[PDB]
């Protein structure tokens, strides 16, 4: 129905806005709504700086049973203090707000990539995935990978040189996993682009040692950005194959054999992804589902790059084939429902790894899910 599609997208400014006051109205109204536990980490940080006990910071306030540290890279600090001028509610309404809109910007820069512009759809778009698992997630925790998201596809959108390598890098340097995302650029032949936003990244680096150095050091080695540190590897919200594997088994594998075969072949899977691709949210859509699945720590609210990659399916230029259309409402009902989220409730606690086959096979369901459509995508772009 068509019809019905048209009448729905002239409803986006008066859905969008429905979903934002309903947002607002939870965080601000229910206890722990806004209890915002990693923005309150990135305002507490910087608060210590100079005081040489920044990365030995704890915030407990939160989480009692689990303290929350600092794990971001010392540049995150320093982006942060400015943070630390502002009081704390001033800026959680602010951070809401500013998530909601890097969302529906990011949505409008993914059909501006598509080649349409639109923004009572993207008003539309920016409803419907606002209470998908990972940017409900974000939202919940305050954590900082909408923004990044719109960041780096500021710079995927913008072909000057200059522009998209300074966002990678300033992004990749406020953490370290949206760096997977410069990997399309060395995709996309873009050797100057790529090679600025390493610079960049390195003055990041250069410019953290600067301020918040003496307290934090050594972030590269006898850290190795340990995954135990930032949290728990087996917890079913770790969808990368670390934490699924870890399910199935009941002990973190880690670098193990079993391990580095997944690596491998979701590395074939998503090398044969990107070939079966040609436009440049496709392109970009499946490296960061690759970084996803690689990283040692991929929380849910890390997967808002799903939210892209569904607007590709449902409005890229495979918005006729059979399968684009059944694994788009496959990507919509699973992160609008949620299965992680469900099974997280089964598990005793976020620390325990073993499990029985119910609760260990049901954790492999984001990854079974993206594998598959890498799969598919393999499979329709050589056939």
């Amino acid at each position: 129905g068509a019809s019905a599609w048209r009448r729905v997208r002239a409803w986006g400014p008066w859905l969008l806005g429905l979903s934002v006051a309903v947002r607002l109205a939870w965080a601000y109204l229910t206890p722990h709504g806004a209890d915002l536990v990693d923005l309150h980490v990135y305002v507490s940080g910087p608060a210590t700086l100079g005081h040489g006990n920044l990365y030995e910071f704890t915030y407990p306030d939160k989480t009692p049973d689990f303290p929350l540290p600092f794990t971001y890279p010392p540049f995150a600090a320093v982006v942060f203090w400015p943070l630390h001028l502002i009081p704390f509610t001033l800026l959680g309404l602010c951070w809401i707000l500013g998530t909601i809109a890097a969302l529906y910007a990011v949505v409008r820069l993914s059909q501006r990539l598509l080649g349409f512009d639109d923004a009572r759809a993207a008003a539309v778009w920016t409803a419907v995935t606002m209470w998908t698992e990972p940017v409900r997630s974000t939202l919940d925790y305050g954590q900082i990978n909408v923004l990044l998201m719109l960041l780096i596809l500021l710079a995927v959108a913008s072909s000057r040189w200059w522009i998209s390598g300074t966002l990678i890098g300033l992004a990749g340097g406020v953490k370290l996993t949206p760096l997977v995302s410069g990997l399309y650029f060395l995709g996309a032949r873009r050797w100057t682009t790529a090679i600025w936003a390493g610079v960049v990244f390195l003055l990041t680096v250069v410019v953290g040692i600067a301020v918040v150095g003496e307290q934090g050091r050594y972030y590269f080695t006898d850290l190795l950005g340990k995954p135990d540190r930032i949290g728990p590897i087996a917890t079913v919200f770790n969808q990368s194959w670390r934490g699924g594997i870890s399910r199935i088994l009941g002990h973190d594998a880690g670098s193990g054999v079993l391990v580095l075969f997944a690596y491998a072949v979701t590395a074939i899977l998503a090398f044969l992804a990107w070939r079966a691709v040609n436009d440049r949210l496709g392109q970009i859509c499946v490296v960061e589902m690759f970084g996803l699945l690689i990283s040692p720590i991929s929380w849910t609210h890390h997967w808002v790059w799903m939210v892209p990659f569904m607007v590709w399916l449902l409005h890229g230029p495979w918005r006729d084939k059979v399968g684009a259309k059944v694994f788009g409402c496959g990507w919509l009902v699973l992160l609008l429902i949620g299965v992680p989220w469900l099974l997280s409730f089964a598990q005793p606690d976020i620390w325990r790894i073993d499990r029985p086959w119910p609760l260990a096979w049901a954790g492999l369901v984001d990854i079974v899910a993206a594998i598959a459509t890498l799969t598919w995508m393999a499979v329709v772009g050589r056939r």
